[PDB]
Parts: C-alpha cells; sequence; structure tokens
C-alpha cells in the first residue's frame, strides 16, 4: 500500500450507494492496484465539517475524494443548474449518463481543480410531507419544504410552498423540531436517513418525466490524481466516467424500487399517492415557467440557456431511449 485514498461523503454508511457503489469501488481500486491502492470510506461527514464543505475539502487536499451536492454551493455550479429544472429527468441511471455526458461538454471550467471520478444526478425527486397527503396542487399551498438547490426551492415557491434551504443531513432534525412540514428527495436512501417514519404521505407523478432532480459530483483533489505514479493513474481512469455515473444512478433506481414496494405492500409504513395525467400537467404547467424565466436570466448572466437546455434535454432523451 504506497498511496490511501480517504473519500468523505455525508450519508450514513447503511445508505445504498455506499455499500452497492463505494465499498465494490474500493474492492476495484485495492484488487486492480495489487494492494498498492487503499481506499478508506467515511460516511456521515466523519472527517469533519459541513456538507456544503466537501467539494473544497477534495480541492483544496483535505481528502482525497468526496461524494456531494454542486447546488449545496448557491451561484457556484451555474451551468449544473440545468439539472435542477422541473420535469427535466428520467431515472437516475439515464439521467446520471446525460449530467456526465453534459458535464464533460460544458462544465470544464466549473470543474476545474477536480478530477470527476462520476458527475450523475439521483433517482426521482419525490414529495414527502410528515400530515398532509398532496392529492392536487392546493395540497401544497403553504407547507414549509426544502430542496436540494435554489432552482427546486424557487419551484416549491412557485407551487405555493414556503421553501426553506438546508443540506438533507439536516432534514430530520428540522421535521422533527416543526421547521418544515416536508421535504423533496428520492426514495433510494429514505430508511438509510431514518424519514420512512416521519413523512409517511408520499407524492409521484404521471408519465414519462420525474418532478426534478440535482446534479451529484464523486470529485477527486486533481492535486492528489496528478501525484499518482503513471501505471496507477489509469486504475482510477478505469473506474472513473459515464459508466460510473451509470451504475450510481442505477443503484438509486434498484434502492427507490425496493423502498416504493416496501410502502406499496403495507411493510413499512406509508402512503404513495400517484397524481394521474390532468394533475400531473398542472404541475409541469408550473414547471415550464421556471425553465422559461430560468433561459432569460441565463442569457442577461452571458450564459446561452436554450442551447445548455437544449442539449440536456437532448441527453436525457438520447440515454432514455437506449
Ligand atoms: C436522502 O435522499 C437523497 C437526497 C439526495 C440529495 C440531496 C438533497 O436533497 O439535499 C441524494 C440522494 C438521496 O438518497
Ligand atoms: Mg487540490
Amino acid at each position: 500500500a504506497e498511496y490511501t485514498l480517504r473519500l468523505h461523503h455525508f450519508f450514513p454508511a447503511s445508505a445504498p450507494v455506499h455499500q452497492e457503489y463505494f465499498l465494490p469501488w474500493k474492492e476495484a481500486i485495492e484488487k486492480e492496484s495489487d494492494g498498492r491502492l487503499a481506499v478508506e470510506l467515511y460516511p456521515s461527514m466523519q472527517l469533519g465539517g459541513t456538507p456544503p464543505s466537501l467539494y473544497d475539502q477534495a480541492k483544496d487536499g483535505q481528502v482525497d475524494i468526496i461524494w456531494t451536492v454542486l447546488g449545496y454551493n448557491s451561484g457556484r455550479f451555474p451551468r449544473a443548474e440545468v439539472f435542477d429544472l422541473p420535469f427535466l429527468p428520467t431515472s437516475g441511471a439515464a439521467t446520471s449518463q446525460a449530467a456526465h455526458e453534459y458535464a464533460m461538454t460544458h462544465m470544464q471550467d466549473e470543474l476545474e481543480g477536480v478530477y470527476p471520478i462520476a458527475v450523475h444526478t439521483h433517482s426521482p425527486g419525490a414529495l414527502h410531507t410528515k400530515e398532509t397527503r398532496i392529492e392536487a396542487l392546493e395540497d401544497i399551498e403553504g407547507l414549509k419544504m426544502r430542496g436540494p438547490s435554489r432552482l427546486v426551492n424557487r419551484y416549491l415557491a412557485k407551487l405555493g410552498a414556503e421553501p426553506i434551504g438546508m443540506p438533507v443531513a439536516q432534514a430530520l432534525e428540522a421535521l422533527s423540531r416543526g421547521v418544515l412540514d416536508g421535504t423533496v428527495i428520492p426514495f433510494e436512501a429514505i430508511t438509510a436517513m431514518g424519514l420512512a417514519d416521519i413523512t409517511t404521505e408520499h407524492t409521484i407523478f404521471s408519465g414519462d418525466r420525474a418532478l426534478y432532480t440535482t446534479m451529484m459530483i464523486v470529485a477527486m483533489d486533481q492535486d492528489k490524481y496528478d501525484a499518482l505514479p503513471e501505471d496507477l493513474q489509469p486504475i482510477i481512469d478505469a473506474h472513473a466516467g459515464g459508466r460510473e455515473a451509470y451504475r450510481i444512478g442505477q443503484i438509486m433506481d434498484q434502492a427507490d424500487h425496493r423502498q416504493i414496494l416496501a410502502i406499496q405492500s403495507g411493510e413499512q409504513p406509508g402512503t404513495i399517492t400517484r397524481l394521474g395525467s390532468e394533475e400531473t400537467a398542472r404541475w409541469q404547467a408550473v414547471g415550464q415557467e421556471v425553465v422559461d424565466e430560468w433561459i432569460a436570466e441565463a442569457e442577461e448572466k452571458g450564459l446561452d440557456g436554450q442551447m445548455l437546455y437544449d442539449d440536456a434535454t437532448r441527453l436525457v432523451e438520447r440515454y432514455t431511449r437506449a
């Protein structure tokens, strides 16, 4: 063992991405380097600091690898915010593929200082509340709701909710404390994060697109990568890129399915409310306003909003059809 790679994230060890991606990734790097690389996993922010501080922990070499949400740093990753727009995503797997290709095309300057192992998204975002069953747009009116990013929080406000921004690792405390009525998140880690018995009302939508997702990165310090010897850099490259994005997305999709099945079957308490095509169209109409406003503001910013939105949408459809 010549080099140690400390990987730091904010999820519990029992989270599916830890059990089914990071542990086998560790196994692969340690086997394929013939023990010359060790990977050490640190869940639950166990090397210190705040979820939003994680990106800089890697970029600045306090740790070697982080897993984080780009939207936790408001304004930092403007081109990545395209993947926060309403009804843009499909599956974790397909949208993660689209995110990685999109980021390799458009986000080279945005990600300078990290080697991206995977640029991906989570599985379909859904609405979770403590008490209020969301059966219509009217039911979310005045609910204190948490989203991952300023653009998802903007959609929540437009839908008539009162968004309160914070990292998801802060939601359990805030719900129990009465700050939040609910949160948007995928189902995949809802059991590992212990939210399932607190937010027991869940709402999902009709049709071939999800309410929202958000862009996530497995990012290694560009200095740690660059400092590896020429025969070990390729062990990382062989366990990096679009195929890793797909793999993370697919693990989330699979964990979502197990979790949704467990609620539908009565094995775990809670209700899944499926909004039909007519009700869903009302949410998509609000969503269209967010898309239009974001493209407009991107133009005054000096970003080509329409071009990034068209390439993101094109890539989602391509990887969904495939
Ligand atoms: C607990 O659900 C999840 C949330 C996120 C995103 C972060 C956020 O919403 O702040 C990613 C994966 C999850 O399993
Ligand atoms: Mg660095």
